[PDB]
């Protein structure tokens, strides 16, 4: 599992559950091509997005659909979604974990890259 | 200004200076149209991107070119940019300050919204 | 000012207003002595805590009373405060801006340090 | 394991390894009494700090010794240490995870409280 996404709710101090996540890969014509997607689990995590074979070097975008998450909680948010855009590199460690910490008017995102 | 972008460097404890910022607005055909752009000042701030007249209701994307910033300091960072996508002025005109705090493998983006 | 504290609310996208801030300085006997205190303004900022004369080298603690802030908004938060502990002026006088961004179960604290 | 601490390095995109962590509990005379301590593992985590029996309601402080971490990396940091002060509550979920994301001149800390 070379790509995992983890989402936390900073308002409730809890995993952000049932958050839609869409991954895209940049195509040769500079458009974003759908690559993988899912919803975060009860632990705020999304695994099984891709395989080692398919996750080749390239530019990827992870969209986390934060607005719909906050709307479900009755909380008015700022962002439409959190975006994380990066180049996958074979030189570095083999596992990427994209973490996101969400508040209504702020988010932070961190990449933890390990072997 | 109705729209101001501020960028800070969490490694150096400084403003992030001369960072390129591109603003786009979503068109009726769902494409991202260019809206405004500039570079952060010595204070890490970018003012004068738009006017209250031109900054109508819509979905806007602020793209902060963080990779180029880090590379110039000798650092190879994780992200290509920091993106900030939001609906603006849907409840009438507001003033928006979009801040980003940058580290090589992490960033945070925050908005402060004030009613004139 | 050589020391400025800024506090923002990540739930509302606003300054955090009227937040109590206590500054302490570590004494020779390793105790925390009171140094300055105040409350954030309508802009979420607290200026005028100290002077360049009084703000000597030392270890300082800035305690931001976040629990009381959240409780007044009807929220029961996780943290009692946000604490910010740092050595100041060890390489000569510097200007320090300490910011805190608050959510009920999370906060971030950042420093921007500039040489006069 | 009712209390866990997890520390990440935002500069290197990696778990923050071998970081000293000291936990204190507030005594009746308002002093901080040493309660538990350890160093983060290769995964940036510290488990086994306390037990369900000993972790009673009260005010606790978790100090994360960030300055020594950065000094080891040759990076000049702002903070002496990251502090996290909170009241343990029996009404809520039974597990506290204190997470910290570290940069030289900034840190963020989040509590994830789950069952
Ligand atoms: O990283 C943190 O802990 C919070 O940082 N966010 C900041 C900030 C930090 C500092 Br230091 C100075 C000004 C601002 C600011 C000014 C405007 C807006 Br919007 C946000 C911020």
């Amino acid at each position: 599992c070379p790509l995992m996404v983890k989402v936390l709710d900073a308002v409730r101090g809890s995993p952000a559950i049932n958050v839609a996540v869409h991954v895209f890969r940049k195509a040769a014509d500079d458009t974003w091509e759908p690559f993988a997607s899912g919803k975060t689990s009860e632990s705020g995590e999304l695994h099984g997005l891709t395989t080692e074979e398919e996750f080749v070097e390239g530019i990827y975008k992870v969209e986390i659909d934060t607005k719909s998450y906050w709307k479900a909680l009755g909380i008015s948010p700022f962002h439409e979604h959190a975006e994380v855009v990066f180049t996958a590199n074979d030189s570095g460690p083999r596992r990427y974990t994209i973490a996101a910490l969400l508040s209504p008017y702020s988010y932070s995102t961190t990449a933890v890259v390990t072997n």
